[PDB]
Parts: structure tokens; C-alpha cells; sequence
């Protein structure tokens, strides 16, 4: 009873692993977008079993994954991209490559930026 | 043999890869093993399509995963061990846990080896 008790609470808070890795696409994604931002910072322990997770049940989660790459946390979309692009399937990959191009044709302002544009090309010259 | 010709052909067939992405686990489990063998060069173009379903369908891949950790093919199990297991859930992590320990123990008596006690020591510190 209760969904969102599922959500990791903090940084280090496996506690409901287990659980969330008996869900389908239909169970979890009411929860989808709040495991996603379990992925706002890998070097947080709990982002290595989350990954795995919200990949898997990706063909749930693209809305939320473009809602995160047109946003203004770049250390979140840094993770998403680096992390996801390589392993959506076809169409999702699809999905996401217009965003790809615009933050590929960001102006470089800063060394965050810069990471972004770089990671963004590479990747669209890699997988697309 | 309809399903069978949903295999790759050769490193440039992309012509299933649409076909491919729409099966579930147990459609596809029959060929997963022919799958399974496009990772045997992740440089084949063809490898970067196949990935993202070969992960998307772990939990019927777990056996044939175990027989290329246990087999004779250092560069398959290398691309295998590399590119799928940050992307296992946690109890498919779990299964291949064994593998990893064993390998990492290999005495080391050429490059390639070497590779993968690397590889092996590297995810078993940084995954488990």
C-alpha cells in the first residue's frame, strides 16, 4: 500500500530495490519521473540500481526523459544522456534526437555547456 | 524460422531491428542466443542497435549470458561483461556476481586477459 513509498528517500536508500525490480511498465510508471531524478547525480550510490531500472522499463519513461533534456538541470540531462541514449531501443532512441541536436547548437558559455555540446555530438555521431 | 529470420544477416543488416523492438521477452527468448552473438564485436555497426534490446530482454537472456562468461571467446564475454552488466537489475547483477570473481582470477599471460581481469576487478568494486 502506497506506490510512492517505493521512491528512494535519499542518496543511499537501496531499501526498495527488491521491490521495484518485480514491477512492469504499467506498475511503475506513476513513479517513473521520481526514480528519475535518481539519476540527477550517478556518483550517488542509489543512481547504480536505478539506472538499471528506468532504462529497462524505458518505453514508459520518454515523456519524462524529454521533459528532463528541455529543462534547466544540466547536471541531470548530462547523466540522462550519457547514461540512457545508448541503451533505448530504435525508436526511442528516435525519440530524443532532435533534443540531442539542440543541445549539440547550445552557445558554449561555460565548461558544463561545453560537456553537454561535446557529449551531444559524439553521441549523435556515434549512435545516429 | 520466421523468428530465426529476424537474426542480423551480416554487420550492416538493420533490417529487422524494427521488428526486433517489438517483441517481448518470450517471443524473443529462441534467438536471444543468436542475438547475444552481434556483441561479439561491439565495432560491427549493427552491435549498437542490437545492445539496447539484448538489455531490454535480460531476464531471459541470464542463461546464454552465463555459457559466453563460462566459454572460449575472450572478446565476446569482454563486450558482454562491459556494455550489459551496468545495466542489469539487481537480482540479474547478482547472477553473474560468480562469473566475475572467477575471472578476475585468471592468471594473466597476455593483453587480452589482462583486459579482462581489468574489467572484471573495475566492475565488481564499482557494481557490487
Amino acid at each position: 500500500t502506497s506506490l510512492r513509498d517505493l521512491i528512494p528517500k535519499h542518496k543511499f536508500d537501496n531499501s526498495t530495490i527488491d521491490q521495484l525490480c518485480k514491477l512492469i511498465d504499467n506498475e511503475i510508471e506513476p513513479i517513473i519521473f521520481d526514480l528519475l531524478k535518481w539519476l540527477q547525480d550517478y556518483n550517488w550510490p542509489i543512481a547504480k540500481d536505478i539506472l538499471p531500472v528506468v532504462v529497462l522499463h524505458q518505453s514508459i519513461a520518454m515523456p519524462h526523459i524529454l521533459t528532463i533534456l528541455q529543462g534547466n538541470d544540466i547536471m541531470w540531462k548530462y547523466w540522462v544522456i550519457k547514461l540512457m541514449i545508448p541503451y533505448l531501443i530504435y525508436p526511442n532512441k528516435q525519440l530524443v534526437k532532435s533534443e540531442l541536436e539542440r543541445l549539440s547548437s547550445l552557445e558554449i558559455i561555460n565548461e558544463d555547456i561545453r560537456e553537454i555540446v561535446n557529449l551531444s555530438k559524439d553521441y549523435l555521431h556515434f549512435y545516429y
